[PDB]
């Protein structure tokens, strides 16, 4: 239940200091294959500022995203990551894009990591996930490699303000 935070913060913050800078997030939503400009990140900070002094808190963070919860459902962001990640919008992610995600953010993977992430989000085995099977790692991917896609889909999950 909160671990699903606890990660989309770790992973945000690489300098484990106990905050986020407008330089973290920024990074974060533009690795997100986004152009996000300074008023974006200076209104999210701004957003997420109970003092103001320019900087995101722990329990900050987690209530800007927790707002997440007041849609019907987290088809929104689900949808919304598999979309983000399919550069090519062909209906379904190969390992390359994938990779440049994980990458991009600086989550330090290996050729077996992303192989056995696509080899389990694709049944058919043909290199590619498609959003019907991507959604099924939250059926039940417990001995799956649901992991990658938690950290990935966790932080293409906050980077947003839906
Ligand atoms: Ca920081
Ligand atoms: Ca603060
Ligand atoms: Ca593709
Ligand atoms: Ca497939």
């Amino acid at each position: 239940q909160i671990a699903e935070f606890k990660e989309a913060f770790s992973l945000f913050d690489k300098d484990g200091d106990g905050t986020i800078t407008t330089k973290e997030l920024g990074t974060v939503m533009r690795s997100l294959g986004q152009n996000p400009t300074e008023a974006e990140l200076q209104d999210m900070i701004n957003e997420v500022d109970a003092d103001g002094n320019g900087t995101i808190d722990f329990p900050e963070f987690l209530t800007m995203m927790a707002r997440k919860m007041k849609d019907t459902d987290s088809e929104e962001e689900i949808r919304e990551a598999f979309r983000v990640f399919d550069k090519d919008g062909n209906g379904y992610i190969s390992a390359a894009e994938l990779r440049h995600v994980m990458t991009n953010l600086g989550e330090k993977l290996t050729d077996e990591e992303v192989d056995e992430m696509i080899r389990e989000a694709d049944i058919d085995g043909d290199g590619q996930v498609n959003y019907e099977e991507f959604v099924q790692m939250m059926t039940g991917a417990s001995t799956a490699a649901g992991s990658g896609w938690r950290k990935i889909k966790l932080a293409v999950r906050g980077a947003q303000a839906k």
